[PDB]
């Protein structure tokens, strides 16, 4: 055996892949440990990694080949495409790690106890795994010999599986992770004496604490996730080892509790509804802090000034409460190793003292918006030279002032926003110098001049956004550089000009936002060579000739991903106010209240009262793809609607109001299956509402009045829906909501 049983079984399992090709240099009558994915000592097997190959086999071959190999010692097989569960086998004596994380391992969670076959199995990772648990709770896990367990990221529903995993007892257990299932219940590990890490996280849990006994080892202690109200003070009170403690996004209230700061590290009560002010016997944990995150919850106060003790804290969140006071620096300055400094959504008031640039140079975030701040963005910043600062937020503050040119030191900056403020002033060429710069958002301020064309010197430009603002002059040619450019947004300017033709250069282009300018010219065909567009807002602006049918042929092959996962405000125009324009004004919102956007008020006529939509952007395809809005409206447009309007599926609005836009209504527009909006009223229609339109089953808002329309209107479909106003103006139209047809 040994040789011609190592080769034998190895082979076997590659000889039931679907994809043999997977394990090219396996082969018989060559020795394993020449393979790639194997590991020897000596020339015997003693481990096998075939993770992230997509296998696509059950257990029962993992079994029966690699883990019934004689002296193998770990076999990892994460994300490798296993299905089918655990049963009965031969288990060497020698197998003390088995990884089986990312894969599609079913059933109940009982199926596991058959691994106690494995007598010196150490380290067990199911996670990511479908294995539920039976409606009943019966017995235990019964592998009471591991010191690792992962069960975290299934599909376990339950009440005390905790209890159930380590009924037959856990003397040896040193990590049990469970998070991401759906369990409640109590957590009973006083008899896991050795526990060093516990993570049962975004479970279900919503009675009381966990019980941790003497709680001599723990280390890692991670509660975070659930709807727990109750005292862990006393459940943790023992706990002398503990390195770090995160309970945040829990049903947590009141004032902070007494805690043991002899051992901590990292500590999150954030996301609860504590109250209070930070208490001062937590100078105590300075000896140790790296981490403290309090955000989300309702304490108030100034930051309390012995964390100047807490010289190891690489990081403070204390965002989303009610802070006040001017920026307490006389502490921070003390903090030699802060790298992460986040004061956003408070009260903090006053100017930013002077002090600031020397902390410049060992910060690596510095977020200080949604405060209450007023005064200068001090021009000395980022003087200190090797400034590593990464990422600037100061918007929706007092800010006034020009916007400081010295900002082009922070030369790792990757994210500048000052948007929400009253920043005068024009937009500093020397941020070109911003080699790093990605996001790059000013709107809402009071800035004058052009476009910097020094904007051309940043080929990692994502981002920029700078509506609400006094701009003037035409687009820069630069930006045709920016390939990487996701999202510009420039509304609610004095631009002018002609959207250039080399916007089509950039494949990466998802949304473009130019309303309420005074742009002009022809739409150009170009952004038809735009393979990432979904968005393209263009209404109240000067466009004229007519719509170019090639804008239309990217529908079918884009692929929407690099836009995913960014704070949004989509603010819905309401019929109403006739001086608002447009369907409505997406705008990025990250760090801003929207507790703020009456700010608009004085700036826009649109009565925002009403609609304020928001969220993370979530695109809805990956593949397929096709524009998902457009907007023209309130131009000077003409001619006749190409047919190919009706070839984007995934579009959900269209608006093309307000025009000179003639001929017939092309029964196309009943294709567009996911339409929700549909404006073309005030224009020059023509001909018949084509009853293909009652295929759209989506319809929540169409408005075709004013226009030389005739004939019925489509019976099926939502046109009963609609009330008359929605198609007045039209003198040949009949049919209900209108009169019948005389
Ligand atoms: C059970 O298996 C699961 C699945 O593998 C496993 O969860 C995964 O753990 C890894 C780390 O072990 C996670 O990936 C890390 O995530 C963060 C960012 O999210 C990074 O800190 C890490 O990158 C570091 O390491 C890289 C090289 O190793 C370096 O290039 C890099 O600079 C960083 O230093 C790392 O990517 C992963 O997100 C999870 N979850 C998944 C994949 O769903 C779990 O740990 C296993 N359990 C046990 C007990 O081992
Ligand atoms: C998380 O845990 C909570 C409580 O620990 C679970 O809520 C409870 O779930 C049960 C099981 O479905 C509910 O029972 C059902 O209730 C109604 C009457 O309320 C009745 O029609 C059914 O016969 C059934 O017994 C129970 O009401 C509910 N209690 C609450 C919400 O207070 C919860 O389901 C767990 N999971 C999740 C995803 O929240
Ligand atoms: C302390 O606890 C918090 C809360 O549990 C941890 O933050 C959480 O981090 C996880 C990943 O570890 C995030 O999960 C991911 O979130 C998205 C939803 O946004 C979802 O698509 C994925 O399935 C995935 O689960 C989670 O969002 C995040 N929660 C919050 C509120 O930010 C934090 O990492 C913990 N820190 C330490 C040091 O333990
Ligand atoms: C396009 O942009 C321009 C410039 O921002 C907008 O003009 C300005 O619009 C606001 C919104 O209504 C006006 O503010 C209002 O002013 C009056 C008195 O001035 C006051 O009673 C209201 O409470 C409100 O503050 C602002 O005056 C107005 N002024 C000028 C001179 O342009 C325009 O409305 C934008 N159009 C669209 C459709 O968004
Ligand atoms: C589209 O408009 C351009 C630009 O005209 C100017 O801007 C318009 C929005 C409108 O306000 C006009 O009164 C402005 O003059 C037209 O191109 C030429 O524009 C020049 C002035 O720049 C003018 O002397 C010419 O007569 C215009 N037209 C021609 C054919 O020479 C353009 O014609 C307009 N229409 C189309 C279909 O392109
Ligand atoms: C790509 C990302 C940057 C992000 C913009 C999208 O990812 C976002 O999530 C989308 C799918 C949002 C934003 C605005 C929302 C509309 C609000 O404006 C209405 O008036 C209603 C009317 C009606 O309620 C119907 O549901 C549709 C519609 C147009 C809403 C639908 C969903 C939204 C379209
Ligand atoms: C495990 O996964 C495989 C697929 O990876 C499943 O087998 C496939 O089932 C479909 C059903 O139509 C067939 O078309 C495929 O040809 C099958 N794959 C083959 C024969 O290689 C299998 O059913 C899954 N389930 C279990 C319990 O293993
Ligand atoms: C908590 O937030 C409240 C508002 O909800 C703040 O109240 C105002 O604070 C300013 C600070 O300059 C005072 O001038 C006002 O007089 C306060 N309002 C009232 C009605 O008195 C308050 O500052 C925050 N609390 C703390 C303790 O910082
Ligand atoms: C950091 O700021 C300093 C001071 O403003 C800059 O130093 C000057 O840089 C310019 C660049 O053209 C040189 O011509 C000057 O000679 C420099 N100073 C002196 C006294 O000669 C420095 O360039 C900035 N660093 C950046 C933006 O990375
Ligand atoms: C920015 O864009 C301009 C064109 O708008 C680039 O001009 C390039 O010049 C080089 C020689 O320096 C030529 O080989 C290229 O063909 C030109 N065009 C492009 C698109 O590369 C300019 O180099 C770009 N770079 C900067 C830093 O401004
Ligand atoms: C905010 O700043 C303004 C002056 O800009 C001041 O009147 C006000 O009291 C400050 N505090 C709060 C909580 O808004
Ligand atoms: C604007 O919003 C207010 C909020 O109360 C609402 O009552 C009012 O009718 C709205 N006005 C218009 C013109 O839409």
């Amino acid at each position: 055996q040994s040789l011609y049983r190592e080769i034998h079984q190895l082979i076997s399992f590659k000889d039931v892949l679907p994809d043999k090709n997977l394990l090219p240099d396996w082969s018989s009558n060559k020795n394993p440990c020449t393979f790639d994915g194997v590991t020897c000592r000596d020339d015997k097997v003693t481990s096998i990694d075939l993770s992230s190959k997509p296998l696509n086999v059950g257990f029962s071959a993992v079994s029966s080949s690699l883990l019934s190999l004689t002296g193998l010692e770990s076999l990892f097989l994460s994300n490798s495409h296993i299905n089918g569960s655990v049963s009965g086998f031969k288990c060497s004596a020698s197998l003390t790690s088995l990884d089986l994380s990312r894969n599609s391992l079913s059933g109940p969670v009982t199926t596991l106890t058959s691994l106690g076959s494995c007598s010196g199995l150490k380290f067990l990772n199911v996670s990511s795994n479908t294995l539920d648990f039976p409606g009943k709770v019966s017995g235990g896990l019964k592998l009471n010999s591991l010191e690792v367990l992962d069960l975290s990221a299934n599909s376990i529903s339950g009440a005390n599986v905790v209890g159930w995993v380590l009924s037959d007892g856990c003397g040896e257990l040193k990590h049990l992770a469970i998070s991401g299932n759906k369990i409640s219940g109590d957590v009973d590990v006083s008899r896991c004496v050795n526990l060093e890490f516990l993570d049962v996280s975004s479970n279900n849990f919503s009675t009381g604490i966990p019980f941790l006994g003497d709680c001599s080892a723990l280390q890692h202690l991670d509660i975070s996730g659930n709807k727990l109200s109750g005292d862990f003070s006393r459940a943790i009170s023992t706990c002398t080892e503990l390195k770090l403690l995160n309970i945040s996004s829990n049903q947590f209230v009141g004032p902070i509790p007494p805690l043991p700061l002899k051992s901590l590290q990292y500590l999150s009560l954030a996301e609860n509804k504590f109250t209070g002010e930070i208490p001062d016997f937590l100078s105590g944990a300075c000896d140790t802090l790296t981490g403290l995150d309090l955000s989300g919850n309702h304490f108030y106060g100034a930051v309390p000034p012995f964390f100047g003790s807490c010289s190891l804290l690489e990081s403070l969140a204390l965002s989303s409460n009610n802070f006040s006071g001017e920026l307490p620096m006389d502490t921070l300055l003390k903090m030699r190793g802060l790298k992460v400094l986040d004061l956003s959504f408070n009260e903090f008031s006053g100017e930013l003292p002077e002090s600031l640039t020397n902390l410049s140079a060992s910060l690596l975030t510095l977020d200080l918006s949604s405060n209450n701040f007023s005064g200068p963005i001090l021009p000395n910043l980022c003087q200190n030279p090797k400034n590593t600062l990464q990422e600037l937020y100061l918007q929706n503050n007092g800010f006034t002032g020009k916007i400081p040119p010295t900002l082009s030191n922070c030369s790792e900056l990757v994210s500048l926003h000052l948007s929400f403020n009253y920043l005068s002033g024009t937009i500093p060429s020397s941020l070109g110098s911003l080699s790093k710069l990605r996001d790059l958002k000013l709107w809402l301020n009071m800035l004058e001049g052009e476009i910097p064309q020094e904007l051309m010197y940043v080929k990692t430009l994502e981002t920029l956004i700078l509506d609400f603002n006094d701009l003037t002059g035409e687009i820069p040619s630069g930006l045709s550089n920016c390939t990487n450019l996701n999202w510009i947004s420039l509304s609610n300017n004095r631009l002018t000009g002609e959207i250039p033709k080399w916007i089509g250069r950039l494949e990466n282009l998802a949304i473009l936002k130019l309303s309420n300018n005074s742009f002009s010219g022809n739409i150009p065909a170009e952004l038809g060579d735009c393979r990432s567009l979904i968005w393209l807002d263009l209404n109240t602006n000067l466009f004229n000739g007519t719509i170019p049918a090639a804008m239309f042929k990217q529908s079918g092959k884009i692929a929407a991903n690099f836009i995913a996962g960014k704070r949004y405000v989509y603010i819905k125009n309401d019929g109403m106010k006739k001086e608002c324009h447009g369907a409505g004004n997406l705008l990025e919102f990250q760090g801003i209240r929207s507790e703020q956007l009456n700010r608009l008020s004085t700036r826009n006529p649109c009565n925002i009262t009403s609609r304020v939509y928001g969220g993370h952007t979530s695109p809805t395809f990956d593949n397929n793809g096709s524009m998902m809005f457009l907007d023209m409206s309130y131009n000077m447009l003409s001619g006749y609607i190409p047919k190919e309007i009706g070839s984007m599926p995934y579009l959900f609005i269209l608006n093309l109001g307000h025009n000179d836009i003639s001929g017939s209504i092309p029964d196309e527009v009943g294709d567009l299956r996911g339409l929700n909006i549909l404006d073309l009223s005030s224009n020059k229609l023509d001909g018949r509402i084509p009853q293909a339109m009652s295929a759209l089953t989506m319809l929540t808002e169409i408005d075709l009045s004013n226009n030389n329309l005739s004939g019925p209107i489509p019976e099926m479909g939502q046109f009963e829906t609609f009330p008359p106003a929605k198609f007045l103006n039209n003198p040949g139209l009949c049919g209900y909501p209108l009169p019948r047809c005389d």
